[PDB]
DNA sequence: ATGATGACGCT
DNA sequence: AGCGTCAT
């Protein structure tokens, strides 16, 4: 009880923009706008495949990785956006922009982890501290949580969706010590009203709208996140975790949706996340090996100690395009041609960072696939990437793959490549 | 024929 | 180094 730590150190945020890819489009182009709607890419198989989707197209059953003739027909009325296709391959750089327009807003904020094209975790911490002092010991007023949701809230002794998130909110807050400048809960909340702030003005300078978790790390505030959304927030407190935790199935949780949660699953015979607390951490250790088991009993517990990386930049810049069925390659020439294509756009991804952001990379990683093989990469090497040039990009590339070539005859290339990949890698200051 | 990315762990 | 896992 009195030396037991309880993950209650941080604040902790999850931001995630709401169908992303979506809203970028939307906000381009106004006819989008308040419609069911997807962004696809390509056009020729099946009219392309969905990777984005607004939430009144996802009320039709409109999901990513459908294709777009299929979601056409749960959803006649359905409009696409399409992503820009140069060089022969989709490029992304749209979208890439528009998360550093929303990036550069939460860094006013606090320290910001770029998780991915559209979500950040949030080291609120210091923030709260701050905000803590210049409030004083004066309460918190609903208003400043207008968007917030307190889960687990309401409970004990209305019939609309914003009603019960007042009615929990005001039960959140009718409890809360304010006078604690260290209570947990405390702290929590004070993270949601800087996050409602930071939300207030992505969209205000943007027009983009999110969702965010609150929590005391970041496999809790990503969990919270997705609770209440679009265009919601949820705080979850080291307190809601036994009863959240009851009833979540293990997969939700960051990094048991693959193979280890599958096998905590099918060795120790349970569903939920909360069922783990019954194993003693040197067990869950003797199944999942040392840092899995010790990582487990923490976290089911509420507790993971991941720290947000202070890292807004990507650490690698790539570029790949998959070749599928009849279009893998299967000729020398292709293969280069294909190369030098993906290298083109790397070059100018390169140049771009290199200016903007004061570095240069020096590894250039090479990854193909074979048809056959049902593996993201069938054989992964590496080179020096000493100029941002194209063509010698695409050449020494070629050079460290060209013996896999099983092909007698030099014009071809057998097995025939389903995906190429150029990643650029190692950077340092310039 | 679920694409184009990206981070990190294991050995 | 190169492969495997998990994620958006
Ligand atoms: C999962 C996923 C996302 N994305 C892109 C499209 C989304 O617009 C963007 C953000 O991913 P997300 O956060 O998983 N999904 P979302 O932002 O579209 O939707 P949500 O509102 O966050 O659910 O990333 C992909 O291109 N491929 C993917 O597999
Ligand atoms: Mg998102
Ligand atoms: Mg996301």
């Amino acid at each position: 009880g009195p030396h037991m730590a309880t993950g209650q150190d941080r604040v902790v945020a999850l931001v995630d923009m709401d169908c992303f890819f979506v809203q970028v489009e939307q906000r381009q182009n106004p006819h989008l706008r308040n419609k069911p709607c997807a962004v696809v890419q390509y056009k020729s198989w099946k009219g392309g495949g969905i990777i984005a989707v607004s939430y009144e197209a996802r009320a039709f059953g409109v999901t990513r990785s459908m294709w777009a003739d299929d979601a056409k027909k749960l959803c006649p009325d359905l409009l696409l956006a399409q992503v820009r296709e140069s060089r022969g391959k989709a490029n992304l750089t749209k979208y890439r922009e528009a998360s550093v327009e929303v990036m550069e807003i939460m860094s006013r904020f606090a320290v910001i982890e770029r998780a991915s094209i559209d979500e950040a975790y949030v080291d609120l911490t210091s923030a709260v501290q701050e905000r803590l002092q210049k409030l004083q010991g004066q309460p918190i007023s609903a208003d400043l949580l207008p968007s917030t949701y307190i889960e687990g809230l309401p409970q004990g002794p209305t019939v609309q969706k914003e009603g019960m998130r007042k009615q929990g909110l005001f039960q959140w807050l009718d409890s809360l010590q304010i006078d604690n400048l260290t209570s947990p809960d405390l702290q929590l909340t004070v993270g949601a009203v800087i996050v409602e702030e930071m939300r207030a003005a992505i969209e205000r300078e943007t027009g983009f709208q999110c969702s965010a978790g609150i929590s005391h790390n970041k496999v809790l505030a990503k969990l919270a996140c997705g609770l209440n959304k679009p265009n919601r927030q949820t705080l979850v407190s080291h307190g809601s975790v036994p009863q959240l935790f009851s009833q979540m199935p293990i997969r939700k949780i960051r990094s048991l949706g693959g193979k280890l949660g599958a096998s905590v699953i099918e060795i120790l015979g349970i569903e939920y996340m909360g069922e783990l607390t019954q194993f003693t951490e040197s067990q869950l250790q003797s199944h999942f090996g040392e840092k899995n088991g010790s990582w487990l009993y923490a976290m089911c517990r509420g507790i993971e100690h991941d720290p947000v990386k202070p890292r807004q930049l990507p650490k690698t810049i790539g570029c790949s395009k998959n070749f599928p069925g009849k279009t893998a390659l299967a000729t020398r020439e292709q293969v280069q041609w294909w190369l030098l294509q993906l290298a083109q756009e790397l070059e100018e991804r390169l140049t771009k960072d290199r200016n903007d952001n004061d570095r240069v990379a020096t590894q250039l990683v090479v990854s193909i696939r074979v048809q056959g093989d049902k593996r993201l990469s069938s054989l992964r090497r590496c080179c020096a990437l000493t100029r941002y040039d194209a063509h010698k990009m695409s050449h020494d590339a070629f050079t460290v793959i060209k013996n896999c070539n099983t092909s007698g005859i030099q014009t071809e290339w057998s097995p025939p490549l389903t995906m190429l990949f150029l990643c650029a890698t190692k950077f340092s200051a310039s």
